[PDB]
């Protein structure tokens, strides 16, 4: 019923949810991140005792994309186990998608399968960026 | 929001750039809060050798707030040295607003002067929020 | 040293810091209060976020408010937590911060009942990252 | 002469630096995490526009290994281009590491080759833990 992408997506960030660090919260998270090539990062929430130190799904994604050489992203999709609501990304995941392009999309999904897709640009209005310090040039 | 408050609000902001302690960047930002009942805190940012540690102006301001037993805020303002563009909250310092409501107001400004206000809700759409967790 | 009068300043602030602490998902209250040179004490509590990593610790709050009234010189600084047997310990990135300010200023880590354990910024955080890095 | 672990580590750490993203410091960090079966999971820092937004080689590295299902880390090494310092980890990345161990090795080298190794205990002497939050005590 969904594209090819989609499903791998879903998919993948349900699977990456598994291997979720979450003692404090008991929130696991996963996350599916979709490269222009075709590859996938995923990725989930790592806490720390010290909860400010923590990390979430999407950044340890985004993180691992990164650090193997990966800048072009076309999708990210999120995972959790709110039956209820699309798991929403937090503000700063968002920053950091933002720092890499405003044009990809960011599936919100439930457990059931659906979900909503809104841009980084959507998710960030008017965001704070490299253009702040002169960095685009 | 008051126009008196906004006023001394803005002002107050600009003020708060002055103590930025920013020598990596060599961008300074100032922020002002405005709580429901009147009272106003400030804050800059405060950056670290390895930048990850340090904090943004608004959260230095929200989180002074809070520590003095507020948390029911109505506006805050932004001021930084850019020119060409209004300067506007990182999304970390979004999801620290956002935590305390989606009703009130950010003054994104201009050295100038000028700005644009914008909602929480406006500058973080369908948000992950304490409601999430309950 | 610092007097002992300070110290139980410190103390009584942090643990007076630690009532407004915004805790509603570890519930584990934190307070923290700092002295500067010229002795004014600035205090600071935890105050976390729905996403998690987005919280602050207290002694991070209270720096920063130092900071952004114009202190960066600090003699001490104290922790309070509800933690019975246990003298609550800064994590690491306070310890980071507090460092891009001096390395030999102290830290006390207390237990509810006052006692404490007191170690300098570079003792809890040795062989340390910091500005002079980015120098050379 | 080092032991093959140890010249893979110091290797990896070296070649995990250049994928560093960090446009606005200049200062590009790699990171190196050897695990106890084994495997090595690399890292490098990751600036934002907005500099808290940024994350370190170190905690690149981690994330990545928990996030693939691998919480028992052996050791990890850290390189910079700084010729005459050993590139030591943050206070934020000590925190981290100790939230899996504080009986392990971390490296801190030079681009020479030469190191001085310290346990996370060392470079985290009295510190904060999951045990801390633990609900009985
Ligand atoms: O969309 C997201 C919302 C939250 N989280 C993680 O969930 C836990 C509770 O805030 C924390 O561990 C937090 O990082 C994510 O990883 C993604
Ligand atoms: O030494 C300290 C240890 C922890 N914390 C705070 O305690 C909660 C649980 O990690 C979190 O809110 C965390 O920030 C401090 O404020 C200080
Ligand atoms: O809206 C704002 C944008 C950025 N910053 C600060 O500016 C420096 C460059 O990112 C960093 O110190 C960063 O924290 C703020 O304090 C507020
Ligand atoms: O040991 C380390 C020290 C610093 N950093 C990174 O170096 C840049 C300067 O703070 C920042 O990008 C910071 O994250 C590391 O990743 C490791
Ligand atoms: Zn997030
Ligand atoms: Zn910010
Ligand atoms: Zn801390
Ligand atoms: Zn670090």
């Amino acid at each position: 019923v969904e594209p090819e992408h989609v499903q791998r997506l879903l998919l993948s960030s349900r699977e990456a949810k598994k291997s979720a660090y979450c003692p404090y919260s008991r929130f696991p998270v996963g996350a599916a991140l979709l490269t222009g090539d075709g590859r996938i990062f995923s990725g989930c929430n790592i806490e720390n005792a010290c909860y400010p130190l923590g990390v979430c799904a999407e950044r340890t994604a985004i993180q691992k994309a990164i650090s193997e050489g990966y800048k072009d992203f076309r999708a990210i999709a999120i995972s959790s186990d709110l039956q209820e609501e699309f798991i929403s990304p937090c503000g700063a995941c968002r920053q950091v998608m933002r720092e890499f392009g405003t044009d990809w999309a960011v599936y919100m999904t439930k457990p059931d399968g659906t979900f909503v897709v809104r841009t980084v640009q959507e998710l960030l209005p008017a965001s704070f960026g490299p253009e702040d310090l002169q960095k685009i040039q």
